[PDB]
């Protein structure tokens, strides 16, 4: 009646992924082996929620990305899909094996772009992100590599929820 | 529950083929992906030593389709059917699609595609096996057409005597 989802990108932020999930339940932190993380713009299309890149990862030995594994009941399988935008052809629904600091390999939902031009992420969008890592308790080490992201010049503003999140952060 | 579904639109669209390593495959029908698109590449940018040109993968890409078979296997096979795919080689990501039944039926299936490749034809002898599995399980004819019409590659020396021999009859 469970699975485990593993969040990388806006959903590392608890506040965030309760939005529309609000029983998603904090697992635990864990690593993904030989992925990279990358920003992009699905279809060649910009995000009109974020403007700017959106999160995606991509097999890459040698490199790592850090995440939140959430625990959330299978009746949300549907709802998680149509968020992700996975009829949209936006992302596509993955396995992934993570492994937690402890050595411990879990089995996880997640979702990654299969077509999509690369494009840094607005302001807003990098800074849930940071603010997720930090709060989830991410290595230092992931948590400076997010903050020395190059953003694009996006001036603008994105929803009043997010915008009330950041000032709030 | 015991098993699980399987879709393959490469070589293991060939029952010979997929019985190689997975003898207890059972047919359990044909059926469509909706926007996606087939493609050939080199997984990061190694070129295939079994198959001597680009191996087969899948994009998101609205307006498109690609038809293959899907497979009934036990849940036992699944760290063997991972293994032949080199997930953790990086070649391939498992990935959760759902599918179509020419009588229209939704199907939820396993299956994989290349998230970091170069976009290389494939063998001739890669072809062929891709066609004869279509042939032998009921692909629609337009599709057959769609795969008879691959540009394939150059390549005109050996692969292994378990694959000429396939071909060969």
């Amino acid at each position: 009646e469970s699975f485990l989802y593993f969040a990388y990108g806006s959903n590392l932020l608890t506040e965030r992924i309760h939005l529309r999930n609000p029983s998603a339940a904090f697992f635990c932190v864990a690593r993904l082996q030989d992925f990279k993380l990358d920003f992009g713009n699905s279809q060649g299309k910009t995000s009109q929620t974020w403007h700017g890149g959106i999160a995606t990862i991509f097999q890459s030995p040698g490199d790592e990305v850090w995440g939140v594994v959430w625990k959330m009941n299978k009746s949300n399988l549907n709802s998680l899909d149509e968020q992700a935008g996975v009829k949209s052809g936006m992302y596509v629904v993955i396995e992934v094996k993570v492994a937690t600091q402890e050595g411990k390999e879990i089995t996880c939902r997640s979702y990654l772009m299969t077509n999509y031009e690369s494009a840094p992420p607005s302001p807003q969008y990098k800074k849930i992100i940071c603010m997720g890592a930090k709060e989830n308790g991410l290595p230092l080490e992931y948590q400076e590599k997010l903050k020395a992201i190059e953003p694009n010049d996006y001036t603008g503003k994105v929803s009043e929820e997010i915008e009330d999140i950041i000032k709030k952060g």
